[PDB]
């Protein structure tokens, strides 16, 4: 079976065969498409086949499929599963696995970079304090004084599911949110609930608009513990506009390191429930989503007021006007401070090249159009006109529910 | 069975039950999602007819009544004896309004029940098709106070007697390949424009040349017709602040009128069914003007605005884009020609979805198409989960006839 995808701007047609290697379900059926739905303990029985598929992939990629090394490794994993109901990855398999989970991440526009990924093996970690230290080192390494470097830190795998390592923060660096009694919110409304948990756990809240949250870390299924990231490690950028001098007076800033900490990395059947990873920002993540979502900092009106736009009718496109200026400001501010950032035009152009390379070398590239197309100026980016096929490959990153919903409190 | 859709901005959760009444295949499977692919007998006909008549009689609260059963027998008999059947006028109007209501890619469906239907099933020639189409254009345009309309020509028979409009829309601009290699006018219509000349259209060879109609009646070779210019309402494009904008020499037509789709009602196939409503501003300002394979005017507008065109990160493309779209909306509004902006259209669609969930049990919607091609996440549709599924009656895309036909 072959499937074709077309670019409607260029007429370049591509052929997908990689999707034949897919096993997991998308959420779609022959009768319903779920492409815009955000969210559409294992047995030996299921485990050895998952390990095998993975190691066959790995040995093919080093071009030792069917080698003595390959066969000895399968036998050795089989024996470890038999004896212990699980197994441990070699360092090389871990590195390969984490890189491929990124390569396979269909919602990620940044995947041209997939093979340059610094992997930090934290599988010897045992306590929350140890987690905190590994996470500090990740942040310092990744930040690299503004010359951002991609990285991931991988804590011990799931065992019985009663002993999970988790980072309770959804990203390593995020700002507190405080719901006021009048119903307004100070800071980031997305973090209100997490901020409340932090506070209950003992965090002393500065109660400002941009307070960096503490880390909340759970080792070995234990109750999570609070740590403050040293401020000298948190790189931040004050937001100003190249032409509008009143922009700085809005008091906006943002952190330089986007570092997703709430996902589950699955490799050869093993589940890494704490695997924080980081890259660098595409500008629209901050300037469109974080600043301009109604449910977030919501600065559109205030910026439009200062621009003296006609705010009486939507058809003045005052929201669209303010939006571009804010995104100009974010790119200008990061660039002037020499902090790595990518605009949506450049990032999408690179993804198209990545995607075409992947069809040629790999036989495909799973991609989720709904997520890949930027949240402003969609159709003036090349990805808008690119047909894409979405399917699920492993190794993979997966969403997990927030731990406060699942955690058994020990006290 | 029951499926939920969440709005991530408002937290509102809706339950879909309408999808269980779905019949056609989406293109997706459990292993692969094809949500972004643009194109993913007597025995066959009676269940189709029955499925349709059951829903029709249910809608007028006469399900299982004598009139219902009688009609189902009359349609059975007609199929058994003729190999097809004929819709009552009431059924035709119901079917058309519902094909629009079921159109998952259409953001403007809040309007679905206000559709003027022109029954052209008595038409026999291309000259007659031209008359029907002229009347549709004049009725729909209404001197700028646009009204939604569809004109329905005779249904498919044995297949070699199809009625077809060859144009993809009733009103579009010519495209010509030029001596230097570049393109004059609309590059999307270069192929169609050459066929017009091939069949003998004397092309004025300008930028905004309204194309002639090419009409295929009863399976015959198509014929050329120029729409009376006085029936084609056009809008000169100016900017409310930029004096220089008028000087780019831009105009667009007021009436968007899709003419290449197939209407399917109760298993009957209406291959020529041009319909029209009114524009959302981004269709013109983002897609027609700014697509690279289209009029591609971003480069020139950014120049007039003396923006920094050195780096993509200056967002010069984005700044120009907004101003262009301000201009489209301004020109239409100043000339009293119906238009809707993307903010207003998407707000209305959310309101429609919620009406449809509560009144019908769902609303099929294709997020990829409903989200505007600019400013996506500042419109409410961006944050709205949608379920896409295929209900009949429906509109379906059909391939260009100049591949199918033999002269
Ligand atoms: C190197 C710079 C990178 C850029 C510019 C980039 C860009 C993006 C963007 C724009 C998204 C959509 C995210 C959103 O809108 O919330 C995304 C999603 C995602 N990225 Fe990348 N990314 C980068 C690096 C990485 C790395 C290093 C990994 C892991 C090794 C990764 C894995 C993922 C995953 C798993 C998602 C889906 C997130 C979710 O479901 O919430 N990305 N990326
Ligand atoms: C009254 C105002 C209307 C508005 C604002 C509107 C808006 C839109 C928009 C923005 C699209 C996306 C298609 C594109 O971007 O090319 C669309 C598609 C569509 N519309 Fe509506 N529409 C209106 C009336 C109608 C009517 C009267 C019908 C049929 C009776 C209709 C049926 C469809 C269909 C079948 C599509 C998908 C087209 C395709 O596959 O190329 N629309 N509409
Ligand atoms: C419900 C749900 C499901 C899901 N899969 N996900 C979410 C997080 C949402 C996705 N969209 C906004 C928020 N995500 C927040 C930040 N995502 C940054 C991705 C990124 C960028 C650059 C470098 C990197 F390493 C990583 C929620
Ligand atoms: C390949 C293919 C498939 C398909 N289904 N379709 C197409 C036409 C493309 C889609 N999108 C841009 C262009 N269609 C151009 C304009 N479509 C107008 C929709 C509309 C608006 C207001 C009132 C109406 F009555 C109708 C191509
Ligand atoms: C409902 C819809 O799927 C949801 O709003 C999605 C749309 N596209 C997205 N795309 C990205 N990159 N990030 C997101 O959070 C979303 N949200
Ligand atoms: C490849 C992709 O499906 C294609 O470019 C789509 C994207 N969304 C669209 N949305 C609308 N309304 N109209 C279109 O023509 C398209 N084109
Ligand atoms: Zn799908």
């Amino acid at each position: 079976r072959f499937l074709k995808v077309k670019n409607w701007e260029t007429d370049v047609v591509l052929t997908d065969t990689l999707h034949l290697k897919s096993t997991l379900e998308t959420g779609c059926t022959e009768h319903i498409c779920m492409g815009s739905i955000m969210l559409p303990v294992a047995t030996k029985d299921q485990l050895f086949p998952l390990a095998k598929e993975f190691l066959d992939q790995y040995y093919s990629s080093i071009k030792r499929f069917g080698s003595k090394a390959h066969m000895d490794r399968l036998e050795e994993v089989n024996k470890e599963i038999e004896s212990t109901s699980t197994y441990q990855l070699k360092d090389t398999e871990l590195i390969y696995g984490a890189k491929h989970a990124w390569r396979n991440a269909s919602r990620c526009v940044g995947r041209i970079q997939w093979s340059k990924l610094q992997v930090f093996d934290a599988r010897d970690c045992t306590t929350a304090h140890g987690m905190f230290n590994y996470i500090c080192n990740h942040v310092k390494y990744a930040t690299n004084k503004g010359n951002l470097r991609s990285a991931i830190t991988i804590f011990p795998q799931r065992t019985d599911g009663k002993h999970d390592f988790r980072v309770w923060n959804s990203q390593l660096i995020r700002y507190a949110g405080y719901k006021q009694p009048d119903g307004s919110t100070l800071g980031d409304p997305a973090n209100v609930q997490f901020t409340e948990i932090c506070i209950q756990q003992g965090w002393k809240a500065p109660r400002g608009r941009f307070d960096v949250l503490p880390l909340l870390l759970q080792a070995n299924g234990n109750d999570p513990e609070l740590f403050q990231i040293p401020p000298e490690l948190v790189l931040e950028v004050p937001i100003r506009h190249p032409k509008f001098d009143w922009f700085k007076d809005l008091g906006l800033k943002w952190y330089g390191l986007p570092a997703v900490s709430n996902m589950l990395l699955e490799i050869g059947g093993l589940e890494f429930s704490a695997c924080p990873f980081s890259g660098w920002y595409m500008g629209t993540e901050i300037g469109v989503r974080d600043y301009c979502d109604n449910s977030r900092y919501n600065i559109l009106e205030e910026v439009a007021k200062k621009m003296d736009l006609d705010m009486r009718k939507t058809s003045s496109l005052w929201k669209d006007q303010a939006l571009v200026e804010i995104n100009i400001a974010v790119l200008y501010s990061f660039q002037s401070d020499k902090v790595t950032i990518v605009d949506h035009h450049s990032a999408t152009e690179s993804f198209i090249k990545h995607m075409e390379n992947e069809y040629r070398c790999r036989g495909g590239c799973p991609a989720d159009w709904v997520w890949i197309v930027p949240p402003m100026s969609g159709s003036i980016t090349p990805v808008f006109h690119q047909e894409m096929l979405n399917y699920r490959l492993t190794p993979s990153f997966e969403y997990q529910p927030d731990p406060w919903n699942t955690h058994v409190w020990k006290g």
